Order: structure tokens, then C-alpha cells, then sequence
């Protein structure tokens, strides 16, 4: 229908140049796709109550950040318990349950050369409390990431380490840091004090670009909606900043004081949700997909090969979604690196993977709770139907839509190799 | 994992270039072709190429389609030619490394002075149906109704025969779109075309028709005087080798030999020359731009076969896949893969002898006729044909242990349900 | 590398490390982003003009001199506040600060004066106060009118009529502040000299989360049309009270420049804030960084692909001159202009080279600040008897002022754009000159 | 009607595939033929009357094959060419200069320059030849030996290196660096390397020469069958069209004109095909790729050339009129493959003959009286290019032209591009 092609900036998406794409952007072309950039909300006195946390989950919070620069272990354990209580209050409806990751943001090295003794204690607390992600403060070199990894020990091998780049050395040694990290956070607060303020946008754009090229999550952080700490509406520079972080290629956008101590924590989440949805429809996928395809090296890994074939197939038919079965989240991450317009619905039995895939733009995790079927092919089909039923309930899919389904040839992580075109009935 | 030698062969330095100009600059006469020859060779059967022994040599040299020119000879003469082709083809049933299907094409005499289908073309088309020909090269197609007349003449039994319309005059060129729409493919019949329009304009008609056929995903044949001097000489001129290479680089699915094989002194050598040039020219194709342009020009599709095909070709390029193995009954799944011009060979596994012969019209499709009895469990039968394609691939040199192959199948039996693409590691 | 090797040996590796030149040579936009370097220092003069709103914090002659030195190019008078007497005093103080630097072209900086109207209010068209204020603008020789709440072409015809026969030279920049203005954008741009994305009202008239779409669409259409576009409101809002902006504010200024804005504006930051000079310095610092980060390879190709073929020799010369400037990494394009139009056509192709515009019109020298990358030089030397000698003298004046100001160096290549006969509209010549 | 001719619908296409789809056999070529025709002079084309017909048919360069015939035979050929060329000097606005190229016998089994090549090269200098087609060039030192044998009097002669064997192809870059241009000598090349690989060598060499901005000639068996038949084969017309589409500056005729029964018809056939093939060139991609690949430059002639070609495409300029002493300014314009004709106005007779090596350069030998004021003299040569262009069909009143001149007399000072309206 004609109406389909008038929505989600589809006239601007069909443009032959980026300049023409900009000219065709329409404030009346409503976004239809689900919001794909994750919202990280920092937990504090304004967002700690179980009832307030339920409102924030409904508004769109995907990751709960615990800032270990403030508060004791007792304070953070209570925050964790309140987050988990608010998250599990929706578990009664498995088709609409939304997993929420828990990220521990470290205090940092301070004047010392490497890992502080408080960071070692806080990291062990994170492992003991089952945190999903570590936002490692002031990472300056690859050995800083290795020290964080060693402090997590053998039980914390599954925790994702997102390195915070906050100073000149971190920016200069970026490639070596990204190589050993699971992702990056552009920590603009400290970065804007360590380097000239007028240069922070160059560091942000460079880091987002390099993370997109590497296929690793990148978080844009600090003062995105600062004025909303005390005011109900953000400034014109703030909405522009959020939209441009998404247009730059950020996987995640963050709220610090806006949710930790502000008067509008839920409204700050709703604002980031609204801007991100508008900005994602304004992404010029024609150039972005071509450039990601061109920049990506040849690969003999079947997951990587299946992912690009599936994204190409999704664009060919305007698939509403790519439904992927994943154990670690990796198959969903490799799909996400090609920035499909289709939602990546990731069906998993791992509660930790369902939480961690929020780091990857466009990945919508579904936690499947049923015990495995005796016949593995039936177990596989049941999970794909779970992804379809949740997708229909949430508005991702309708009858008549085409979906791309991504599976593997045997159970266990690392064997994704199949892509199939499916019609929604 | 593959080695530096792998990336020096088959013009891979030129293939990785960022511009077409740089691609040309990187072409290397020392970069040897490794991939199997993907552009089919059509050889016209005549007095110089009719004997069963000569036909065996032509099959070994690379002939994929045997052309019977109904402008010369009687039905009895052509039936004997057909029987000799089939005898030469079946002489390799004892060697899997050599049994290759060969299509039989009937080239019509034409309408002559008359308006539509001639009495003789009607009788000759009937002969083709009765003798089980795979393809009709319809002479002097001028409009869509000419194709409908040929199609109507393919009686109740011959609706599966492919109609390749020969464009040989100004009207055929001008009404090209309407002709291509109702035809299975096109032949740029340069002999008559070069007499009907100014000779210096034929290259424009050839390039335009090949481009439109590539955009439509329909077979296009480049024909006439490609290696003309080889009718009396053992080596072609510099213009002739250039012409064969440029037909492949233009986007032709097939290249043809007429007098060179029908009446010449070197029919086998003419086939060998076309084989050698096509292999070199296929490695020199600038896939980076070709794939992007085919992708961009092709419209969005809700047909799972079309969606699977582009996903599979994208996957093949990503891993330098040795091959795309496709299960096909009509050949359609192999044809949709072929339209995206993959560098990987498209190994088409079919139980249909006719589809095996007819897929020679599509560039890069290597048919394998499968004759094992069907399995009770369908998924087992699918696995069996996939493994058959892998093992013939290994036997013929297409594949080795450790290679990656893309596999295209459907979710249920019967034609029309292709929707699956898998990445398999060769064990 | 081979496409920049001889010039790398000639100019040196240090030349190609500065002004984001490694990012500028990238083959894709993604690679361009990856190559952005915080240590790659900007070298070129700031090309995006800064409009500063004059008010109690920025009205004194001494403060205005500091703002001109900080980088203010256009002084905005907001007619929503203050009397005609108040604005006439503001104008006189701006002119006094401007003329305090008039001893030489090396120190002189023309500053345009823009009148921002109160607006229609609840009424359908031009208010009686707007008619009076527009007549005040003509009488006080304002260069630009920022017309508030333009909703259709007839609104700009009414502003043009209220300016009368004496105000035909005044540039009308239409402020788009509501849904109707955005929807009827093409008809408004057609009859306007330029556009202002007035984000303050726009953010209240349409959903706040959609303002960035309106800004990017309007900047893109203005760039395609070759008309000035101003990005306005809350760019450095926090600097009204604080000496440093927030991370969203520096990002907003940089992104307005990267979007393609010709001008960036300061309202409360300079009119009533505690740090008006620091707000100007911050915009100057960010614009210089953002201009070097522009991906000229794609921008120039897209401006060429989107622009229709032209039989206007000024338009043909402009693209040839910009192409020539990119081929040799020209330090400047020196153009002779009566109305500013030849400099504007050069500016639409977004050259990396500075466009030094030599003119005798004081008004054109002020108004060309609306065009990104145009540096106006007001020529006051006595005329030559022979027209060809007079042209050559103005070209040499451009080169001398360029050299003494740091824009040009001995050894540089400069592109010179002139016409074949006197009078506006005859530009048709492009010359490649080596600086000695 | 303007946009229906010269494949302009195909020229406006957004992809090369769409460009091919839009090629129209009814879209007539209107631009003058840009690719020069080199015709080999022999028994079938030696008479002054025959040579006049070949000049009218389109011959731009006369090739003397020193593998056959004596010095007396070649001197007579040269004199007959010059007599046929000067028979048209009565109409200066339509006079066509014709270059004379000497094709050497070659080294044979020898390591360097043979004694016959030294004698033949000295003959060329003494008879004022414009170009040397140096046979079997295998390395840069082979070009240096040819250059030394030409001596101080043969400084101005262009050396076009013939690549005819494996070594020449492998050492191509070093050969091109010291040569004025290249000839893809397909006859010997097709015997020295496998025949099925010659097209790879041709396309690589044409591409590298286009990148370097140096003339490249496609040679041998282009219309071979026309030695005995009045019409060529379908492979032959395709070969001529593809050499032009590949980017060749010149196309050659050997036996077709030297000994064949239809030398004039062979020239007419190459002219007709080249005109059709030049209109089918996809300039949108070609200009962008040549523009992207041409390195950054601080040479004002180079900078003016790109500005002028960009300006010509922006206004659909009928021509770029350039003033040149050595031909260099016209060559730098030619390397960007403008659709506009490059009308090169020169006082040098040798430069007018030699610029035939550069595709799209139409030489005008200026023989009008000088003007006292240099500025007036320049403007007069510009009007001469405009009137010659008007007479020859190139230009009409109302057209736009780009004019490329310098700031002072003498070679090497081009730095000005101007947009001029015709009449
Ligand atoms: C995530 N990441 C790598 C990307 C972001 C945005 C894009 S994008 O949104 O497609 N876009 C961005 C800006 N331009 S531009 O060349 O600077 C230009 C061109 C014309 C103008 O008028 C203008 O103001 C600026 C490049 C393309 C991408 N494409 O590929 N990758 C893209
Ligand atoms: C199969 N069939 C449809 C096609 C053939 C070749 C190609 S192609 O190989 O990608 N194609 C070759 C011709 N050039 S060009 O513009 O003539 C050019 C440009 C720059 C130069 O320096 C030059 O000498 C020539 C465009 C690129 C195709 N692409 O899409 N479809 C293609
Ligand atoms: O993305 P990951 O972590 O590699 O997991 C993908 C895996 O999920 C599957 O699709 C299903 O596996 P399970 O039955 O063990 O859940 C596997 O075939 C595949 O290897
Ligand atoms: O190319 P075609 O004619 O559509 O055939 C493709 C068909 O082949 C298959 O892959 C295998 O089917 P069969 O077992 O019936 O041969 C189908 O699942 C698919 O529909
Ligand atoms: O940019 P504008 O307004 O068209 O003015 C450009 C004009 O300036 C000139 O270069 C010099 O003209 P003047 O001598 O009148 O100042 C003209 O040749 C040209 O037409
Ligand atoms: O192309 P070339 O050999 O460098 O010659 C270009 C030269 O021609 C001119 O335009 C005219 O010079 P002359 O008056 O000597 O003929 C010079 O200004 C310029 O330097
Ligand atoms: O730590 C942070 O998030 C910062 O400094 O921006
Ligand atoms: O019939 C043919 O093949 C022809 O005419 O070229
Ligand atoms: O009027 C203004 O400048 C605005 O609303 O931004
Ligand atoms: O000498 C030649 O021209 C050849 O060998 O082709
Ligand atoms: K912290
Ligand atoms: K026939
Ligand atoms: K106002
Ligand atoms: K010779
Ligand atoms: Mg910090
Ligand atoms: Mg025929
Ligand atoms: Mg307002
Ligand atoms: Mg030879």
C-alpha cells in the first residue's frame, strides 16, 4: 500500500543521495518500527522504588546502571533487588516480559596507575550479585581491561566489559582497548574536561564509527538531557544531541542524573524513547548498509556468513523482523552489526544473554522459559513460534508479513548456519 | 587459511579494486583462471560436426548446447543429428567425471516474406516437440504476437520448451521490451541484424539487449561470426578473441558457434577457443559493481525464491564460497541465483533431465541430473541430493574438504517453495 | 595514497595530518568518521558566521568590541523587546565598535545588522507594529530582516512591501517556527533570501522530538537551493549562567555546522547572559573544529549531482573554480563581487578554500556573512582609469590582505574569479595564480 | 530533440546497467569523431589521389611500416602523404593536419637497438616524422636507446612503445614512465602470450595509460576481413567499438589499408564505428573515476584542465578551445575525457600533427597574420577556433564554450579558463 511507503521516512530512505535523503525528511512521516537504540538509566534516589522502576521499564529502560562512585555495597545490593523485583513483576506474561540488564559502573583508578583496591572489591561484588555488564571507568590501555577481567575471576567470564574512554590516552590507544573489550562507552563528562570541549564531538563520532566497523556495542553517555534533571522538557540542543547520537551509530544512549537524582526520571526515559524512534527512521540505510558491507572483511565463520545473507534477504522483502535463536547473544550481535531496518527478535533460554543483547542496537530479547522438547527440531520450532507470538502481541508483526528466521544445525552455541524466509500466518 | 596464492589467481587483485578503472589496471595475464567455465557454448551441428566420434570430442571440448539449423537439411537429417548427439552424450554415462547433459536447440528457418509463422516453421516446431528438443531459437521475432504464435505451435506437449527469441531486425530491436516480456530469453542474431541495421550500430543493439536481459534475469545469447576466421584457419584473429571476451564481459549467458562448427575445418578447436576465452573473461568480470547494480536495479520482492537467491549470493561473496548447491526441479531456483552473477559456481541438482539440459541457458549453472530412487523421509532425500552435489563437486574439482558451500533448498517438496539458505563446511 | 603522493612530498606529511585531511581523503563516510582525530588541528579560518543577539549584556561599545574580536559577524536586534530608541542606540553602539577597527582592511571587520521582527501574533498577516519596525529598519540602514513566523509566500511579500522602495537591498531571512511554515517550506524559500530554523517556537508548535527532522530537511533544501540557512535557539543555553557549555550543547553546535548551516546564532547567551564573549568564543572554537570534519568528498559530489545543468556563466565559473581549488588544495578563492552573488555561488559548492570577496559595496560586505566561507573585504582604494587595471588592483588587494592576514602564504595556489565587463552579473573567468 | 541524440538518455542513467539498457540504435551521433585513425601506407594506399580519399574518409596518422620497403620507397610515401595533405591548404578553416609515424622493424634476436633501426630512426629525423612506433619494447632502456638514436634533432618526436611480448607487459609501468605513449601490438602479442589472454593485456594497458594521461593505440586485425571483403565481420565491428569503449586514444589499420582491396572503406568503417562508440561512452562514471584517480596537483595547467572539463560538463559546452604550443594543455584536457571537443589552436605544425594521439583533440594550425598586442593575438586565435568550429559543424550561435589560455607567451603558462557565449 501507498500508506506503508509514506511512513517511517520511506520517501527519504529511497533517495539516491544523502543530500536528497535530508531534503525528503518529513515531520509528518510517523515512525512505525520499534525503538532499536537501548536506553541505559542510572539508578539512584529518584529511581530506586520498585513502583518507579516498573514505570521506567514500561517507558523503555533496557539497562539499569549502578554507579559505584556513590553508595555502599548495601545500597547497590538493594538497588539490584529492586530492579529484579520490578522486572520479575511482569514475568507472569511471558509474551510481553522485558529483560533488563544490570550494569556496574566502576569508581575508577583515580591517581593510581591501574586497578584500585576498591575496584577489586566492587568487581567481586558484581560477580557475587550476578551483574551482566561492567562499565570500566578511565580505561587507558589494553592492560586496564585485562586487570578488570582478572578481578572478575573465573565465575565472571560471561560478564561484558564496556570500556569507558574518558581521557586523551584512552582516545589515542582506542584500537588496542576496543580489541580486548566487548564494547565502548564515550564518557563525555570526563572526556570534556580531559580534552578541549570543542573536540568531544570528534572523539564521539570516531569511536562510534570504529565500534560500528568492529561490530561492537558503543554507548553515548552524559548530559544528553541534562536540563530534564529539574525541567519537564529538554532544550533544543538536548533533543538534537540524542537524535545525532543515534544518527552517528550509537547502540545505546544513557541517562545519568536525569534518572538517578532528577525530578523527571520516567519522562527522561520517554523523551529518549521518542527521539530515538524518530532518529532511527531518519537513518539513511542505503548508504549505511553498503558501507558496512564494503568495510566488513571476508569471513569463513558460518554465523557471520548467515548474518549478512539474512540482512540482505530482510532488505529484499522489507521483512518486519529477523527471528534468531541464540545462546550467548552472538548470532543476534552479528545480525545487528549490519544495521537491518527489520527488528532482530532474539529468542534465548539464557537470562544473562537476554539481558546483555540490549547492548546491540535493534536486538529485542525474548526469554523462553519452557524445558527443552525431546525432539530438537520441535524445540527449535516452538521457540520460533514464541518469537512470532511475542512479535504479534507487541506490534512487531502482523499476518501477511515476511520474517527471516536464523537457526543452527545442531544444539549449543556457535553453530548458526541457516536462514529461512517465513510468511506470517 | 587460503594462502596468498589463492588471492593472486582468478583476477582476485582486480576483483578487490575500488573503481572499474583500477579494476582494469589490475588485470594480470599471469593470474590464472581456476573457476569452472560458466558461459555456455552453443555449437551448430552440421557436416563438420555430425559424427558420434566428432560429437564426443566437442562435448569434451566444452559444447553445452547443440544447435540444429532448420534453414538447411531435412527432418530426417536433423533426427539423425539428434540421435548422434544423444549417443555421444550417453557414451559418458559410465564416468561421473564426464557425464554432462547437453541441451538440443532447434533454430527455425523464419517467416521469410510472410507476416507470421510459416508453414515450414509450424512443421519444424512440431518435429521439435516430437523429438524432445529443449529450446527453440525463434528466427526473426518482431513483436509479442510472433512469440505467442511459436508458443501456440509448441502443441499440447511442448509448453516446457524454452523459447529464445532471435532479434534480427530494426522492428525486433524497437519492440524489444514487449518481446522479452513474453520470451524465455533472447538471441542477439548479429548476422541478419548487421544487414537489417547499419553494421556500425550492431554493438549498441547487443549491449542494450544483454543489459535488459540481465536486468530481467532472462538468458541472453551472443551469436554469429564470433570466431568466423576459424572456419578455414586453426587460430582466430585478434578481433575474434576480443569479441568473445567482450560478449562475456557485456553479460551474455551463452556464446554461439555457427559455420565454425557446422561446416568449418576446425569445429573442436573453435569450441576449445571459446572455452579458453570465456574462462579468462569470467575471472575479469568486475563483480563488485555488477552485483551492486543488479541488487539496486532489481525491485523489492515478496517471492521467497527471489529473497533466498539474493541472500545466498551475498553469503557466497562473503566467504568466497566454492559453490552454491541448489535443489531445483524446473531450474527456476538456479536461474534466480544466476541473475545475481555469483563468482561461486551454481551446482543445480535436479531429478529432471529436461531442466538439467535447459539450465545451460543460465550463466554459471552446472546441472547434475540425480537418478536415485526417492527416500521415504523427505528431509533424507534432500540431504542425499545435497551430498550428491558436494561429492560431484569434489570429483570434478569444484570443491575440496574445508571449503564452504552455500546450499539453497525449500521447506517442503515440489517446485515453488525455495526459502532456505544454509552455510555448510565440506567434510 | 598515489592520488595524494606527489602533493604529500611537496606540502609534507604535517600538512596532511592537520584539518582532518586523513578523514577528508577517506573513500566512505564510515571510514571518514573512523579517521577523525582530536589531535588534527584546524588551520582554516572559521567559515560559519556567528549571529549574536544584542541586549543589556552586550550593548556597551567596549563589550561590542570584545564580541567583534571574539568572532561576531552579525548583530541581531530582537524587536520583541525594547523601544525604537533602545534599538537605535544598540545600532549606533555596534557601528561605533565596528568603525573603531576601520584603520585598515587588515583590522576592519564588517558586521551586519539584522532586525528580528516581533511577529504576527494572533493576527493573519503583518501586524501594525511590524510595519513600524520594518520602516525603522529601512531608516536605520539594517542589512537583514529575520521575519518571524513566516507561514506562506504572501507573508514574505508583505514584509517586502513594508520595506518599501528604499529597502529593496535588505535581505529577508524567513523564520520557520510552526507546522505550516515547514509544510509550505518550498514556496517560502522560493521568495526568501534565506531561512532561519527558529527552534524555540518550532519546538513548541511541533513535537520536540521532531525538531531535528525539520532542521535537517530545511538545511538540506537551503544547501540544494544555494540560499543561506541559520540554525538558531538554545545552542549554548546553559552558558547564560555557566562559563562552560554542556556536552549536548557543543554537540548541537558541531552538528548544525555538519548539517550544512551557513550561520549559527546566540540569543539569551549574548543578550542577557553572564558570559556573552565566552559564548561567541565557544561557537567560534566548535565551528572551526566542525568545518574541518565536513566530508567534502561526498558533499561536493552530491551538490554536483543534485544541481541541474546551467547556462549562467557565474554558476559555470563557480563550479570550475571550486573544482580547481580542491585539485590543488588552494588556500583561497578570491572573487570580485558587486552584490555578493558570485561569492554566494562559490559558497554553495562548499569549498574547503576560503572565499575572499572583494567588493566596493559596504552593504554587500556586511550581507555576505550570511554565506558560509565568505570573507568580505571592503575596497576603499582610489579607482584606476583603465577598468582592466582596476580589476587587477582589486585582485592584488585581495592577495595582499590575504597574505598579511594569514589566509595566504608565499608558495600557495589561489583561484581568482572575475568577469569580462564592469557591472554585476558578468563573472565568467577563473585563474590559477601562484603566490609570490 | 537535443537530448534524444548522441545517446543522451543513456548518458543520464544512474547506473552502468541502466546506461546499457538505454542505448538506442536510433539515437544518432552528432559529435565529431574523437578517436584518431592510424592507417598503414602501402601499395594499396600510396597514390596521392588514394591518399586524398583516405584523408576525407578520416585518416589522421599515416603509418610507415619499416619492416617492408626501402628508404627510397618510404621517402616517396612521405612525399605523397604531404602532397595529399597540402592539397586542402586552400581552405584554412577546414584543413586537416596528418601526422607521419615511422614503425620500426625491431630488434629481432638482438639484445638492443639493431643497426637497421639506427639507420631507419636517422631517416625519420631527416624526413621530419612526428612519431616513432618503437617495435618490441621490453624495458625502459629500449626506449632510451630509441631516444638516443633520434639524436638532438629528434628531441620533439613522440615515442610510442609497442608492447608485443610477455616482458613488455610485465615491465609495463617502467616502459610507460619513459614513453610518450603505448601501442597494444596484438599481432605479435597474440603469438608471444596465449591468444585468449591478449584482451587482458589490452584492457590493463588502456586503463593504465588513461590513468597516466598518455596516448594508447589499439592495433592489429581490427577489420582484418576487409583486406579482401567490402564489409567486416560482426567480431570486427565489435572489436573497434570495444577498443573505443575500453578507452583507446587511437585505432589502427595495418593490411586493411597497406595491401587490401578496400583501404578507403576500412577507414570509413572505423570512422563510423568510433563515432557510434564515443556517444555510447558512460561519461558519468568515466569522468568521476578519472577525476578521483588523477592525483592532486599544483601545476596550474593541470588545475585549469580539471576546472575547464568540470565547467564544460556543467553547461553542456560544445567545445573547449585551448591555445597550445607543444600540445600539452590539450593533452591535459583530453585525459579527463570531456564530451566537449577539445579544439587546439596552435602555430606549431608538428604539435598539430602530434595531438592526433590524444582522444578528442581537434588540431587547428594557425596561419592568420599576427596581432601587435599579445592580448589581441590570443583573442584572435580564440575567434579562429570559434569560426573553424562554426564551419566544421562543432559550434552554433548560442552555444557555450570554455576557453583555455595562459597569462604570458610561451609554453607552460596555461592558468585561465573562461566561459564564452557563441556569437
Ligand atoms: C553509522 N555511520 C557510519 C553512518 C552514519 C550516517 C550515514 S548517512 O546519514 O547516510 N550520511 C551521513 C552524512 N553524509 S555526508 O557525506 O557527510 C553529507 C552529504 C550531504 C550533505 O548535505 C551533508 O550535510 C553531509 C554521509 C552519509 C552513513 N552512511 O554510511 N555510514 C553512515
Ligand atoms: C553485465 N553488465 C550488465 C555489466 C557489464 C559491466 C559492468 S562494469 O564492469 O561494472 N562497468 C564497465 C564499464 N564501465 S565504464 O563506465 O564504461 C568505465 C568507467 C571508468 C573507466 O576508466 C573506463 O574505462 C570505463 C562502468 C563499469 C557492469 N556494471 O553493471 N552492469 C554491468
Ligand atoms: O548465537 P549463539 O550463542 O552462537 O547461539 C546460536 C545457537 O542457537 C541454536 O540455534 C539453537 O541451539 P539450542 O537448541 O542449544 O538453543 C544453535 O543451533 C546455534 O548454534
Ligand atoms: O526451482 P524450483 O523448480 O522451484 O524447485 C525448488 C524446489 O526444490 C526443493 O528444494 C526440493 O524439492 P523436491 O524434493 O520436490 O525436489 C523444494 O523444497 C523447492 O520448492
Ligand atoms: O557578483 P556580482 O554581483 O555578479 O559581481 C561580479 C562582477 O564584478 C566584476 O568582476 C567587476 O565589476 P566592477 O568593475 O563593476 O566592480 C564584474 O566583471 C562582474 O560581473
Ligand atoms: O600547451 P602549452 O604547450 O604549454 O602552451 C600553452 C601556452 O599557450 C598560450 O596560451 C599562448 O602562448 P603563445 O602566445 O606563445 O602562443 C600561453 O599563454 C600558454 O603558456
Ligand atoms: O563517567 C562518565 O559517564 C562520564 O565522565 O561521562
Ligand atoms: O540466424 C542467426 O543466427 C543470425 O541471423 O545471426
Ligand atoms: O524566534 C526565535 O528565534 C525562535 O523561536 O527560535
Ligand atoms: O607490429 C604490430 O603492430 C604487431 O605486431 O601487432
Ligand atoms: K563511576
Ligand atoms: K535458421
Ligand atoms: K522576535
Ligand atoms: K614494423
Ligand atoms: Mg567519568
Ligand atoms: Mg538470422
Ligand atoms: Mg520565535
Ligand atoms: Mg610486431
Amino acid at each position: 500500500g501507498t500508506a506503508f511507503f509514506q511512513q517511517q521516512q520511506l520517501p527519504a530512505a529511497m533517495a539516491d543521495t544523502f543530500l536528497e535523503h535530508l531534503c525528503l525528511l518529513d515531520i509528518d512521516s510517523e515512525p512505525v518500527a520499534a525503538r532499536s537504540t537501548s536506553i541505559i538509566a542510572t539508578i539512584g534516589p529518584a529511581s530506586r522504588s520498585v513502583e518507579r522502576l516498573k514505570e521506567m521499564i514500561k517507558a523503555g529502560m533496557n539497562i539499569a546502571r549502578l554507579n559505584f562512585s556513590h553508595g555502599s555495597h548495601e545500597y547497590h545490593a538493594e538497588s539490584i533487588a529492586n530492579v529484579r523485583e520490578a522486572v520479575e513483576s511482569f514475568a507472569g506474561s511471558p509474551l510481553s516480559y522485558r529483560p533488563v540488564a544490570i550494569a556496574l559502573d566502576t569508581k575508577g583508578p583515580g591517581s593510581g596507575p591501574g586497578l584500585s583496591e576498591q575496584d577489586v572489591r566492587d568487581l567481586r561484588f558484581g560477580v557475587e550479585h550476578g551483574v551482566d555488564i561492567v562499565f570500566a571507568s578511565f580505561v587507558r590501555k589494553a592492560s586496564d581491561v585485562a586487570a578488570v577481567r582478572a578481578a572478575l575471576g573465573p565465575e565472571g567470564h560471561g560478564i561484558k566489559i564496556i570500556s569507558k574512554i574518558e581521557n586523551h590516552e584512552g582516545v589515542k590507544r582506542f584500537d588496542e582497548i576496543l580489541e580486548v573489550s566487548d564494547g565502548i562507552m564515550v564518557a563525555r563528562g570526563d572526556l570534556g574536561i580531559e580534552i578541549p570541549a570543542e573536540k568531544v564531538f570528534l572523539a564521539q563520532k570516531m569511536m562510534i564509527g570504529r565500534c560500528n566497523l568492529a561490530g561492537k556495542p558503543v554507548v553515548c553517555a552524559t548530559q544528553m538531557l541534562e536540563s530534564m534533571i529539574t525541567k519537564p522538557r529538554p532544550t533544543r540542543a538536548e533533543t538534537s544531541d540524542v537524535a545525532n547520537a543515534v544518527l552517528d551509530g550509537a547502540d545505546c544512549i544513557m541517562l545519568s542524573g536525569e534518572t538517578a537524582k532528577g525530578n523527571f526520571p520516567v519522562e527522561a526515559v520517554k523523551m529518549q524513547h521518542a527521539i530515538a524512534r524518530e532518529a532511527e527512521a531518519a537513518v539513511y540505510h542505503r548508504q549505511l548498509f553498503e558501507e558496512l558491507r564494503r568495510a566488513a572483511p571476508l569471513s569463513r565463520d558460518p554465523t557471520e556468513v548467515t548474518a549478512i545473507g539474512a540482512v540482505e534477504a530482510a532488505f529484499k522483502c522489507c521483512a518486519a523482523a529477523i527471528i534468531v535463536l541464540t545462546t550467548t547473544g552472538r548470532s543476534a550481535q552479528l545480525l545487528s552489526r549490519y544495521r537491518p531496518r527489520a527488528a532482530v527478535i532474539a529468542v534465548t533460554r539464557s537470562a544473562q544473554a537476554a539481558r546483555q543483547v540490549h547492548l546491540c542496537r535493534g536486538v529485542f530479547p525474548l526469554l523462553y522459559r519452557e524445558p527443552p522438547e525431546a525432539i530438537w527440531a520441535d524445540d527449535v520450532d516452538r521457540r520460533v513460534q514464541f518469537g512470532i507470538e511475542s512479535g504479534k502481541l507487541r506490534g512487531f508483526l502482523r499476518v501477511g508479513d515476511l520474517v527471516i528466521v536464523v537457526t543452527g544445525w545442531r544444539p549449543g552455541s556457535g553453530y548458526t548456519n541457516i536462514m529461512r524466509v517465513l510468511s506470517i500466518s
